[PDB]
């Protein structure tokens, strides 16, 4: 009667549907990571302990705006709410820190308002003597590009897809377009162009500086905007370079090249967000719940983290509770099979910005139940490569058992965060307790589904098994302080045959003490 | 390269998932129908007109405010921007009429009005409560949690703070507010004159609910298909017994979630809509589907998903309310959630649902079912551009509808009723023949078989040279469905 | 309760099997054609109406040995005995004739040993080993007819008597061709060609028998009409414990392309002896029908047994249990998985036919056809009822025993004037034929396929209908 | 690529056929157990080594026939052959002795259509003449109704049931025949009452524990009872002697699932069940009860004619290399011969030829499907040690291992391993000579008794048999060094602590 396993035991998915069953209620633990973009909402040292009590696994940065002393700032007032919990490492929950780079972009110059009128002609210029003179007949753009990856036909939107351009005719340093869908247009508006190859560089100057700011500042992850090809992945990597080399790149799909070009970008990344904000300018909405499962889908198959992201629970940021469309979009994304789940003007601006989180873990593991888990697992072990590695072979083993005796936990000693991992790619239901001495790894851990990292502070004893039982003591400690399991369950323990990383070989089924 | 037909073939659920492609464009038809409610932003007869081509199906008309008179005119403007399309019955598109009654409620002035004390209409609330029974005011806004009940009084402590006559839930509690209240009787009664096609009757919470409702509607109302609509916990605990005596159901989404923490209501949402596919019953998902859509030319991206996923889940039907009711935006509301279906649809994973959809198909001796299977499967085989349908009651295409095809159901009908109420099933595109029937009924079968042929022709589903599915009869009359043809378009 | 359907709910295999039941006693219909080679013990007219009240489709003729007048004379005794039936054409059966072909061979004191084949030392290098007299002695072995394993023989497709035997069958009229030692594509082509145009309606069914037939054997059932598991010869070739992954490997390749497949040899190899076979023969014939063979042969058995009828009854009551045993549920969902979205009629008609048979668990798939081809787009997807195939064409009829479930029937009438009225005479036909044989009874539902026009091609009118 | 890998690939069951290969080779590991019947042919100690190299893993020995003196001196015989190798227990097979009941019997020109009369009155006990026939089952009449088939002579002669009184039958002659003398009656479809077990096999029985074999094949099973009863004999001195059923009739079949419960597994006995059922039926009842016995998890033993023509012929036939084939798909833990090796010419050549064909079907097996099914059909129990045997058998397909290794006293934990059907073999070490010898009932499982004392540490004592097994499987060729093996051991001594599963290469 509890954690939907009457439906997980359905053998067709029109079943496991129709056993879905409202009265029964999930475990503790809900395993999709909590990402919130920080703000004047959330900024203050006081609101950041509420927000990691609530749920929150990693803040996010937005580099589009704030200077680097501001953003110095909220890191410090993170750091500090975050080690306030740091006495007790029982119950002490990491929280990372993730950069959102402003990345590249096209803006428009100095219009004040124009009206645009539906079937109008515009001509867009290069020509910097319009730089500050745009109007209804003439508008200047900076990047100088646009003439070589735009074709007549090609369509150009302005202002968060506001405005709609169709190229008519192409010139030298001008094009001729026909306004599609008018309106009021501005200055300095953002621009976009639906389908082209865009060739302004990976990273923009800023970006550089903030990326250098961000190793400077101990930052776990950078979520890298607008990326089209897995060069602009290697950039990225190279800027960040020596110093950044253990810092997580997440990709942001945020347009048609980035989706069409997913499968060499996934595989220079070490993540990848849904940007579903701007990718929803780029391409017809009703075509992103399309993009969206594809990139979740193909995450899930390469062991990835996936971020869906962007008005998850949009009116929030008003209201006190979401709308039913958008507890329905969260749920799905995580029956898409997110690792995690995203907050942007709900946590940085909105009214509640607690509530939009308690809200996220709730639904959360209220879908992370209803997963059907019988034909997940199945496929993933279908879709696994037979090969020797002994510490996949055994990650699978541990997931088997524990589906097979439904157990509390699953226990990884971790140094890098890999053999977790690996465990967290084949979906178990039971929670991934990842054990590091590593504190980097277990900010980092929160990207990949089911993995709850802890971090140990004890010394290193001098007899190795004995610091191996260490720490899976403790482990057992976490998960019965957090209510995960009690004295007597059945729990998995992860272990490996020497110290040092890669050599994951051991699994133990144990019971509680 | 288009209809999502390379993810189709996938065979897996996870790399169908991988496949999807936003450069694979869908076919122009699309099965999910869109129920739109009607009030000041679109009853015009103009706007209506609009409504109807931009995709509307089924008019919804909410009985919770609005006098006869007024929802009198709103039926007759829809009738006269439907049928300022009858000229050519080709391109014809039927609009059903669904009455939504405003239903049992529970209203402010815990007596039976101010910090201190409470009064409420609803009498038998002290039977219906417990000592620790939790109590909403205000659409969930204000809770309540009982801490001691008296003969007329309630004492409890405020839970969550922060008016007159407002609404009053009663979470996990067996309410006995009468099945049909005494303003529905009256509204009932308007809906069999005005010759509504559909009830959507609200806070059904048992069987004997939907009895109640169809022995109302009696025998002047019998033809009336009545949709029980979901709205508390009872409802979902006794839905099985519900869906037996329904002719359809509505996951009445936005009450639900008063009812029931709003994070559980996907699951409710999932389960109906399984099980109604299961039944071969008429699901709708409803409210606040593009809710910003009142405000916003565009849809949140939540909500987006939303309707994907609505249509993903098996949802025969979806809808619009404030959104087309009420908001600034209500034409591209309707052509958003056209657009977003039809894209899902492609979506579906047609391969696994077929299978396990077959795999409960009973082996009935019964004709007209073996040969509703056996045209879907030859749908899948040839990837038809249609399945024709000839029926009076609706029930032949019913059956089709209830296998999931990918390709569009015409259904010809003569009948007017049969053909507004085909728009509760999934895929199902109803057409009304007015052509003479024929002195032989060979040519009068051949001659609505063409009928159909020239409606795809004319709304771009299939050309001459395509394949399609043809089912009709041995003999005239309901029931005898046997005949399945696979023929080209002339 | 009957042919196994609790065990044909299964949602697992496991489950299947699980289910499969003694007490669940099969259909009247048996699907699986049985093929007899005649002898000496079953060349009589007397003993061949007897072959056939049995349950023989098929009669085979080894023409390994005979003389032109001695298997002219068999096939005048099968067909006086097949037309001693034809006096009431609702239980006359069709009865095939096919030649089999010697085939190219290679023939032979201690000390030195002189063989035929010419290029010999050019197919075979130091390592390679040599079979003599059946596999019975070994060299490169064993102590104590050549065989060369797993070496490419370039012996000729066809021998000079396989031309004239090829010849006299289609003097003889012959249904089919069993040719012998098939290794490659141009093989096939080869006895196609010396058929000639004349023999154009004659099927060729490709011999399987050695280690090139198998690894090239994709090529070969393209150019085939169907394929023989001829694993006596083929049990020579390769080591003996490997012969069912052949079988197997073939016969499912065989339902994935649609085309028949024989499995042959030693199936009830006791019964030559004995009256009833052992409990290994009853257990290879069932698993051959599990397996998906179109067909199931008898040689000996037939030929030179003391035992020919006993022989023919016996695989006629396993075959019809083991076809019930089969585990359509996902059969049928791999065959409608595994087979393309093409433009053509006839294959949605024949497919949603199937559908619609298990939705109803039709009693028949009635089908009118004049090439047949109609009957085999059905036969394909695997369809638990009988398929009654109606034709006027004797050729069609005889031929049709290749394929699973059709059950052949040629109707005598004339052509009616009209059109509409010549087909329903056809399908009361089928259905008369079905109540006299005990395939189903009034009130039961049948399905019907018809075109829409005479002539081949124009299938595409599937009907449930209650049986008159 | 080898094993059928390519095959075991295939997304469907159609596709998997496709690929089965003719051109890939087996491993050198054989996991279908095989049991040989010895007689005349087989009984010397220089036969049975052969037999032993060859591949028998259990002497059945058939107690239709032969003195206890008899018997006494094959199994000495089987012993001296078995322990002939214990010099090296390295390249040491363990042997089991399985006793084979006589159980419960019912005993007597025929034309057909004529009347014959059955009757129980001693007086024509030895004038059985065609007029009438005598029996020695007293309650016939009880368990007969009119119309009752009868069958005589091994089903050689039918009859059906007109009359009935108490002493008699008036039947009439369905298939007739040469009625000879003393010969064998059975009644199909009929719930006979004779006792679950005779004077002679309460004997028999006793005996077997007296001589400590392995297991017991209990002729005759038709009831739950009738396996308590057999329990009930070998008493607390033979309380872990295995009792596999022999499912002989239509009563056993039809109550199998009691009779599975009741024992410890089951014999799939084809010769007597097909005199009993039509012929034509027994495929079915053989994969109805490997089926059952799969999902059960209980060992499961086909036998009778699967080599049969090897009695007379050196070579198989093609429908007998088919059948052997076909066990090892459906499930089958063991295949069995009998008069093959009791008394034909070809004894040693029937063994290698299963031996032979059991390692190409084990291959061409369905894994993929067969562990998926396998695990659906399979109870989520807080046991540990349920848990790391599934563990360990998916990690043994994750990556392709040599072997599963795994330390039993009893048994228990690799007969937990073998129910879930790996491809790789199981060898199972322990010190327990009985566990050894009846482990070889388990598809999969590969005894080999250690003899070491036990170390002080227990630790060394673990690691010292894991290190054993690595030997065997090297020895044996199932594997080489730098292979990736699968080694389960337990937290503590004693049985039922199973619970560390370690992927691991061979050193
Ligand atoms: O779906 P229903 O109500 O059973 O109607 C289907 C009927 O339509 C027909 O195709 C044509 O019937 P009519 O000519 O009476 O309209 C019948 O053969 C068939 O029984
Ligand atoms: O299987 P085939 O050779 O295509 O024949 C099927 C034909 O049989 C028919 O049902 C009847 O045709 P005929 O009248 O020419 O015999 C046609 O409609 C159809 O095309
Ligand atoms: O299969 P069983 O009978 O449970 O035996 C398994 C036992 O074998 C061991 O690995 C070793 O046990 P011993 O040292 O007592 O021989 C135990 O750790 C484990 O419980």
């Amino acid at each position: 009667q509890t954690q939907q396993l009457h439906a997980a035991m359905a053998d067709t998915f029109l079943e496991h549907m129709c056993r879905l069953d409202i009265d029964s209620p999930p475990i503790t633990a809900r395993n999709t990571g909590i990402i919130c973009t920080i703000g004047p909402a959330s900024r203050s040292v006081e609101t950041l302990k509420e927000m990691i009590k609530s749920g929150m696994n990693v803040a996010r940065l937005n580099f589009s705006h704030g200077t680097h002393e501001y953003h110095a700032e909220t890191i410090k007032n993170v750091r500090t709410a975050t080690e306030s919990f740091a006495s007790d490492p029982i119950l002490y929950r990491p929280v990372a820190v993730a950069l959102d780079t402003k990345g590249p972009e096209i803006r428009t110059g100095l219009i004040a308002e124009v009206e645009l009128k539906k079937g109008a002609t515009l001509k867009i210029t290069l020509d910097n003597a319009y730089m500050e003179k745009c109007d209804e007949n003439i508008l200047w753009l900076d990047y100088k590009n646009i003439c070589k990856v735009v074709e007549v036909g090609s369509k150009i939107y302005v202002d968060d897809g506001l405005i709609s351009l169709q190229v008519k005719q192409k010139g030298a340093d001008f094009l001729v377009t026909e306004v599609e869908n008018g309106g009021s247009l501005g200055s300095k508006k953002g621009v976009n162009l639906p389908g082209a190859a865009v060739d302004l560089p990976a990273v923009s100057e800023k970006d550089i500086q903030d990326l250098k700011f961000g190793v400077e500042q101990d930052v776990d992850m950078v979520f890298a905007s607008f990326i089209r090809k897995a060069s602009d992945v290697h950039e990225v990597r190279k800027v960040l370079g020596e110093k950044g080399k253990n810092i997580k790149i997440i990709s942001k799909i945020e347009n048609h090249e980035g989706v069409r070009r997913f499968d060499e970008i996934l595989e220079a990344s070490d993540g990848i967000m849904v940007a579903r904000g701007d990718l929803g300018i780029e391409i017809p909405a009703e075509k992103v719940f399309l993009a969206q499962k594809m990139m979740i889908g193909r995450c899930n198959r390469a062991g990835k983290p996936v971020i869906c992201a962007t008005q998850m629970l949009e009116s929030m940021i008003k209201k006190p509770r979401p709308t039913r469309a958008e507890g329905s979009d969260v749920a799905n994304a995580v029956l898409d099979g997110a690792d995690c789940i995203m907050l942007s003007g709900e946590t940085a601006k909105g009214d509640y910005p607690l509530e939009a989180v308690r809200m996220q873990h709730l639904i959360a593991r209220e879908a992370e139940a209803a997963i059907y888990h019988l034909q997940l697992f199945e496929e993933l072990r279908r879709l696994a490569p037979i090969t020797s590695d002994p510490t996949e072979a055994t990650a699978v083993g541990a997931v088997e058992a524990s589906f097979k005796c439904c157990s509390g936990a699953i226990i990884v000693l971790t140094k890098s965060g890999r053999s977790a991992h690996q465990v967290a790619r084949y979906r178990p239901r039971a929670p991934i307790i990842a054990v590091t001495r590593n504190p980097q790894t277990a900010r980092q851990a929160h990207l990949y589904r089911g993995i709850f990292p802890v971090l140990c502070k004890d010394p290193v004893q001098e007899a190795w098994a004995e610091d191996v039982d260490l720490r899976v003591n403790f482990a057992m400690n976490v998960g019965k302080a957090r209510g995960f399991f009690k004295k007597g369950d059945v729990v998995i323990v992860l272990t490996g045959w020497r110290p040092g990383s890669g050599f994951t070989n051991t699994m133990r089924v144990v019971p509680v003490p």
